[PDB]
DNA sequence: CCCGTGAGTCCG
DNA sequence: CGGACTACGGG
């Protein structure tokens, strides 16, 4: 029936266990959107999650401009507002750091990543609920970190006690998703979600296929080469035009 | 028209928006004046602050035995009581230093800072009617920070993190101030308020010049000597000294 | 207090 | 590998 309500109670629960986590050491600013940017993500769910899926997309963590702001994953500003027409009111965290303070729908800064992600099932899919209708997107974990600078940390930089914790909370949070969704077939976006999603998967026994895309950083040289038409021969390969039309 | 209920609006606006500050880590203490000691200040800006000014001298934040005490910038007590005939009623901060309580007007130790500041008006300018028909004097930031041993902490002082927020903050309200002034001319008291001030209108686009004299602060080695005699020079090359006799 | 030296970060 | 921007100890 809908997954959306089941879906949502597994992102809260995941909320309530990495509240009670305590970093230090470079970390020294952690946000979770899913709590002060619950409004428009709690609307991205139920608007884009109300069937069983084919196929999930999955990305490491919250970007700075992107569901750092919206919450919504990969939720550059202008796709979110424009084309999944998604809205919410915005709060913000508790400790912000000045060069990363969270203005929501009215940040003026593109995330890259997520405007290329976005732009992807935009062009190939053309409407949004041509896309949702088999497909979903989330992100393993839903915290974002900064050091004393407000230089992004990824989870991988963490120090190796609180890294461990923390990837293991939100492996048991992914394999639930995985089951409500319903899907056959997750797709990593970058090494580390492929990586990672194949890794918890198979710690729990779910007999579901794990593949992966190029993720869109443009951190990543090969993506600033034309990273549409790499990801348009990956999905190919991977049998899901179909799906997406 | 009359500036000081815009002024005074204008701070109390401030001081809502530094209420909402959480400050850490050295930072221990931290009093604002413009709370505790606001009937004095509110005085202060009532009696000299009856038409609009040519020129605002801008200190950066009050010292401990000064301002801190009185709600006047550079308030020294003898010569904010006896030369600017100020009084009022003075409460405490919520969380004091025990080696900083605040004893308001019967404070026993003398602001260096202060007491130079105003003895060079009071020689150049005989009362203070002369000196403020013109001039007017504001501080860039009203906190004052104190560590775990009660040692004062400028703004420079802070890790950047908060001084950035801070100031940012104050850098709004500056603009406002010098708006409702009808400043033509801001004189920044020591190098960090001066160069903070021209960054600050110059990005708004403020139709005001900017400029400098030096900080009498006994922590300035060049202020040991001669003070007085070098500031009298500085002023006299920036125009002013026809205006304030 | 002011300065001179210099290290963290960005170059999407 | 460069160039610009912007913690803390001595004076």
């Amino acid at each position: 029936e809908s997954p959306a309500d089941s879906f949502l109670k597994v992102e809260l629960e995941l909320n309530l266990k990495l509240s009670n986590l305590v970093f230090q050491d470079p970390v020294q600013y952690v946000y979770n959107p899913l709590v002060y940017a619950w409004a428009p993500h709690e609307n991205y769910v139920q608007t884009y999650c109300k069937s069983k899926k084919e196929v999930l997309f999955l990305g490491m963590n919250p970007g700075p401009f992107g569901m750092a702001q919206t919450g919504v994953p990969f939720g550059e500003v202008n796709h979110v507002r424009d084309w999944l027409q998604i809205e919410g009111p915005v709060s913000k965290p508790e400790v912000e750091h000045p060069k990363r303070r969270i203005r929501g729908f009215e940040c003026p800064q593109s995330e890259v990543s997520g405007a290329r992600f976005w732009s992807l099932f935009k062009s190939l899919c053309g409407q949004p609920e041509t896309f949702f209708k088999h497909c979903f997107v989330h992100n393993h974990c839903p915290l974002i970190f900064m050091n004393h600078s407000g230089k992004n940390l990824t989870p991988t930089d963490l120090p190796k006690a609180q890294r461990d914790t923390l990837l293991e909370i939100c492996d048991e949070a992914l394999c639930q998703a995985v089951r409500v969704l319903g899907v056959k077939l997750v797709i990593g976006v970058g090494r580390f979600s492929e990586q990672r999603a194949r890794k918890a998967l198979m710690a729990e026994g779910i007999d579901v296929t794990v593949k992966g895309i190029m993720h869109p950083s443009p951190r990543n040289p090969q993506a600033n080469k034309g990273w549409e038409g790499i990801v348009r021969g990956q999905l190919l390969e991977l049998g899901v035009l179909s799906l997406l039309t």
